[PDB]
């Protein structure tokens, strides 16, 4: 029998995902099934998307040789019914303070400091680049989390020193820059583009580094359809695009220059979202959604 979730003391809450605590070394890390667009969150769920993430996970925490925080299987009997197949059981670490990023393509926050700069976290690049443009080899580019509903700070290699210190802080740069080049070459050869990612990592009692986060989601990084990928234009979201073009478009009645929270969406859309979802998991991993665990 598997306990409630009323049994475990609620430790925070994020965006679109949940933490709680299990017992004094073991935590609960919960996805839910809610969307964010143009920095809201919306109204309406995607059915299945806690579910699909948490897969996407699993799948990437196996391919990748790095130590991570999973400390059960994904039906472990300490996980509730009602989060089974979306929430993993973890062992607690001590959090570093860094958001750890790594572009392979130059858009978002990146593109902005380049075309009001030059630069990107420390890095100077190469005149003449624009929106998409590929970053090779790509750029540790960490962050540091801001006041509740701001973006986070672009910070440079220094920063990250000051935060962690000058051994842990090239270690960090490593295996970011690392992992990523992995799994993206990975998705490529697949036909999927990760044109960015966030890692957050923690130290273990033995002062090993331990990733400890969703990985390679496409709410951490960046989605791209490689079969439509053009230097110098704005890419579709491979999974978020469905959502953008409703609520932009002529039917939703919404305008999104007015910053008022968005209205609800029609049901097609989120089921077409979730087909998006799960064509993304099953294309990347080569297994199927349908031997997901759930309730
Ligand atoms: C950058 C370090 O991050 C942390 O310290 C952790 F708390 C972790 O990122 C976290 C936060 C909120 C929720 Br919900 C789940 N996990």
């Amino acid at each position: 029998m598997r306990p409630s979730l009323s049994d475990y003391q609620h430790v925070a809450s994020g965006k679109v995902r949940e933490l709680y605590r299990v017992d004094d070394e073991h935590l609960l890390f919960v996805a839910t099934d809610r969307i964010s667009a143009f920095d809201f969150v919306l109204d309406t769920p995607i059915p299945d998307k806690g579910r699909i993430l948490t897969a996407m996970s699993v799948f990437f925490f196996g391919l990748l040789t790095v130590p991570n925080h999973l400390a059960g299987p994904p039906d472990d009997p300490r996980i509730p019914e009602e989060v089974l197949g979306r929430a993993l059981l973890v062992r607690r670490l001590d959090m570093l303070p860094v958001e750890c990023v790594a572009r392979g393509y130059l858009t978002g926050s990146g593109l902005l400091d380049y075309q009001r700069t030059g630069a990107v976290c420390g890095h100077v690049l190469p005149q003449g680049l624009g929106e998409a443009s590929r970053l090779d080899p790509p750029l540790f580019t960490p962050a540091t989390k801001a006041d509740i509903g701001e973006h986070d700070m672009n910070v440079d290699f220094a920063a990250v020193v000051g935060l962690v210190g000058a051994v842990r802080a090239n270690q960090l740069r490593d295996e970011t820059i690392k992992i990523y080049t992995r799994a993206a070459a990975h998705a490529l050869h697949k036909g999927i583009i990760l044109a960015d990612t966030k890692f957050e990592f923690g130290v273990d009692i033995e002062g090993n580094l331990v990733l400890a986060d969703e990985v390679f989601t496409p709410d951490s990084s960046r989605y791209w359809d490689a079969a439509h990928y053009q230097p110098g234009v704005v890419q579709d979201s491979f999974d978020k695009q469905f959502v953008r073009n409703w609520l932009t478009g002529p039917e939703s009645g919404w305008d999104r220059a007015s910053d008022t929270p968005p209205p609800p969406l029609p049901d097609e859309v989120a089921v077409a979202t979730r087909e998006r979802y799960i064509e993304a998991y099953e294309r990347i991993s080569g297994l199927s959604f349908s031997d997901w665990i759930g309730p």
